[PDB]
């Protein structure tokens, strides 16, 4: 990232850290947990509207030292008053504006927001999961503030887990007890804190809804998908993600050995003393070397990070992923709750950044073997069956002679996000009780009002809706402003939180209070539908069918010959 963003950004710092301070009352207030008392301070928005805030709530012990790489425990209960007026570190990771690592092992915090800590009757509770590919992503108000959502009345939780190798690294030998998914165990863990204590922030525990975007969607999937949360939650919405996109789950097994070595390990490839190297290592060394883990095959074939889900290889008391997410599906009790999902209109536009650097990524198009999904693909992508499969990847989105970039990032949004969206429709329909499921794409294009990730894909000047355009309408971040109530950025902004709440509410999100859904009829798909039907949200709110679905079934038809692998 440029040095102009990079100063442009410490400014902005700046700006929120004084912001931040005048936002804040003298206002504080205690809540009991089960863990015991809580201080919390009430806050300001730009919009002149306040709300409680607590901040680095521990759910979990810290996950220091011995306990690194492993599972989560539950927390130390204390008795006093917590002092949470302020937030705790991020998961360590490397920040996409400085290039420099940030963060720390101490991070397996939530926060609880509120505009009132008494209502008269018990409120929905909506748990958000960041994204950020499971490397990077935090519960800062900077990034993720409340402010829009406490309009409505509801409570909000932004948690934070393990990310990367820290998070998501994995052996074979079983008695080192490193199964991986400690990320995703620290999301569980964090899920029945929730359930147990959202009561003392007037929070109904029979009706919550977990959502998340990007792998914050995987996330809330996976949480969908485990034995581990059955009935600890009541809605889900998935929003840019699924846990059967190909960059949510990975075999890391081997790639231990990979980081020990990047990292100064002396010695031969065996469980046990690649684990005591990496739990003496610095974190700082780890994180900053997991960029250099995958091998040029995997970049090749698509493989996005290094460390992330995994099926466990042996199996736990605390186990997450037993089985390939596809046959999780199977016997998912979350497919027995109401869903939302949801795209943008222009997904893969985020990566013309990574196009900028590597214009050669355009040219793969030419046969497009590359993107043929890898359980269809053969290892050198060289056969003719997978010259086929192809092919029939290019027929849906090379529109000339040669491949354009636009060809290139359309391609994305379907390798990465609406293909594995079709593919989980079709295989819930058959393992489910027909709990609704409802379709958003999301259309609207503004510049006016932005997100930091605009920053990281280099979306300066660039039209259309990227993946992660959306969240800035749901939180406030440190580079927002206050709109004008007229605006169509704020209108958005009313529209958005108003149909999340009032899903996480009622399981249903139509509503005629919400402006713009008057004549809007919004059906949940049906196994027997051939289209599937969605609401688009632009400017005006309309029900169309879903314009991917030509190259969705294109997609489908590479496993014409391989129907029990769909």
């Amino acid at each position: 990232v440029s040095l102009m963003e990079k100063l442009k950004w410490k400014i902005k710092c700046i700006e929120n850290k004084f912001l931040n301070y005048r936002l804040t009352t003298n206002e504080t207030v205690v809540a009991e947990t089960e863990y015991g008392k809580v201080k919390g301070v009430k806050r300001l928005t730009v919009y002149d509207d306040s709300y409680y805030s607590f901040e680095g709530i521990p759910y979990a012990q810290p996950p220091v030292g011995e306990l690194r790489f492993k599972a989560p425990q539950r927390p130390t209960p204390w008795d006093g008053v917590r002092d949470c007026c302020n937030h705790k570190d991020k998961s360590v990771q490397v920040d996409f504006i400085t290039g420099k690592v940030c963060g720390s092992e101490d991070c397996l915090y939530l926060s609880v927001y509120t505009n009132n800590l008494n209502p008269e009757t018990k409120r929905p509770v909506l748990v958000y999961i960041h994204g950020g590919g499971f490397i990077i992503g935090e519960n800062h108000r900077d990034m993720y503030g409340p402010d829009y959502f406490i309009k409505k009345d509801v409570v909000l939780i932004n948690i934070q887990y393990r990310l990367g190798a820290l998070g998501f690294l994995s052996l074979n030998s079983e008695d080192l007890n490193v199964p991986g998914n400690a990320g995703l165990k620290d999301q569980v863990m964090a899920l029945r804190w929730i359930k147990n204590n959202c009561a003392n922030f007037g929070g109904n525990p029979d009706n919550i809804t977990v959502f998340g975007e990007s792998a914050g969607a995987a996330s809330t999937h996976y949480m969908m998908l485990t034995e581990q949360t059955r009935g600890l939650f009541h809605r889900g919405i998935l929003m840019s993600g699924n846990a059967i996109c190909p960059w949510a789950n990975t075999q890391c097994q081997h790639r231990a050995f990979t980081l020990a070595k990047l990292a100064g390990y002396k010695g031969e490839d065996n469980d046990k003393d690649v684990l005591e190297f990496l739990m003496k290592a610095k974190p700082q060394d780890l994180i900053k070397l997991e960029e250099k883990v995958l091998t040029l095959e995997e970049r090749t074939n698509k493989v996005m990070f290094p460390f992330g889900p995994t099926v466990e290889p042996y199996q736990t008391a605390d186990c997450v992923l037993p089985k390939h997410p596809r046959e999780m599906v199977k016997t998912a009790w979350g497919n027995s709750i109401p869903t939302m999902m949801g795209n943008t209109s222009y997904e893969g536009l985020f990566f013309t950044s990574i196009l900028k650097q590597m214009p050669l990524l355009v040219k793969e198009l030419e046969t497009c073997v590359n993107f043929v999904p890898s359980e269809l693909a053969d290892a050198e992508r060289t056969a003719p069956e997978t010259l086929e499969m192809g092919a029939k990847i290019k027929k849906a989105h090379v529109t000339g002679e040669t491949p354009t970039a636009d060809n290139f990032m359309d391609l994305c949004s379907h390798f990465y996000f609406w293909f594995p969206m079709h593919r989980l429709l079709q295989l819930r329909f058959n393992h489910t009780s027909g709990t609704p499921v409802y379709l958003y794409r999301f259309d609207f294009d503004s510049e006016d009002l932005i997100n930091p990730y605009r920053i990281m894909r280099s979306g300066r000047g660039v039209k259309g809706v990227s993946h992660t355009d959306e969240l800035t309408y749901f939180f406030w971040n440190q580079l927002a402003k206050r709109m004008p109530k007229e605006s169509r950025e704020y209108k958005t902004i009313e529209r958005m939180t108003g149909i999340w709440t009032q899903f996480a509410t009622t399981g249903n999100p139509y509503s005629n209070e919400i402006e713009g859904m008057e004549n809007v009829s919004w059906d949940p798909i049906e196994k027997s539908d051939e289209v599937y039907k969605c609401l688009n949200i632009s400017d005006e709110l309309k029900m169309i069918d879903v314009p991917e679905m030509g190259k969705i079934k294109q997609w489908e038809s590479m496993f014409e010959k391989h129907r029990d692998l769909f």
